[PDB]
């Protein structure tokens, strides 16, 4: 208990990556660093990469509805989380989703995204 | 004497994921054998309010496991996507189908860190229960 909970810095991270999906995608970048890997296909690696995928996809008025998450300790001082929610994209139906992040330490209790991978359900099934 | 690539994430991700479903069909009771102390593992499942909690290390596990009773249990994988991680481990993510004790086939959403096999984090959960 030297350190915030693996959950409260799962939730809050997924607090604010959401929002600033909806807010301020060209923002998102500021989550990534040299090492990290964005799936969301073939994966893209880097700032600079992952911010050019990010606003390739239009994320135009995106909106979320997160139904659970899934935030634990993992292997050097990370944080493993699994969302599942809803996600609606230029108005449309909201859809099933998965996203799966691994969190690394970055700082004092900061972290960054090392691996971001979201997957559709429809896609899947 | 030989220098040879390093599997690739997918690679490493997909063989353990076919062995996980292969043994909780054939021998669960061996199951936990993949995890260690400060590993954690949930299964979907609810409480009598919300969903279940998440149990550690290898002993509570094994209890956990056994406590969903996997008989006859059988799992289509429809979606499996592995990448290098942290210490250079494995996160992997699973999409499928799993059918129980020859109840319907549920879809699940599921997250694996394995160890530079090591389970360090095996989060699972059943798509109905949550949505
Ligand atoms: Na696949």
């Amino acid at each position: 208990m030297e350190k915030p909970s693996p959950l409260l810095v799962g939730r809050e991270f997924v607090r604010q990556y959401y929002t600033l999906l909806n807010q301020a995608p060209d923002m998102l970048h500021r989550f990534y660093g040299k090492n990290s890997s964005y799936v969301h296909a073939d994966a893209v690696y880097g700032q600079k990469e992952i911010h050019r995928k990010v606003m390739s996809q239009n994320f135009t008025n995106c909106h979320t509805k997160i139904r659970h998450v899934d935030a634990h300790a993992t292997l050097n001082d990370g944080v493993v989380v699994q969302v599942m929610g809803l996600l609606s994209n230029n108005n449309q139906a909201l859809r099933r989703f998965m996203q799966t992040f691994v969190l690394a330490p970055e700082v004092a209790n900061k972290f960054y995204v090392h691996n971001d991978i979201f997957r559709y359900q429809d896609e899947v099934f």
